[PDB]
C-alpha cells in the first residue's frame, strides 16, 4: 500500500520523479 495525506490507500504503483522512479508498493 502507499500512504497519501496520512490515508493509507491499497497496494499499487505510483509514478515518481528520477530517480526513485516508478514505485510499486506492496504494501
Amino acid at each position: 500500500g502507499f500512504c497519501w495525506q496520512h490515508t493509507c490507500l491499497p497496494s499499487g504503483c505510483a509514478d515518481f520523479p528520477w530517480p526513485v522512479g516508478h514505485q510499486c508498493f506492496p504494501d
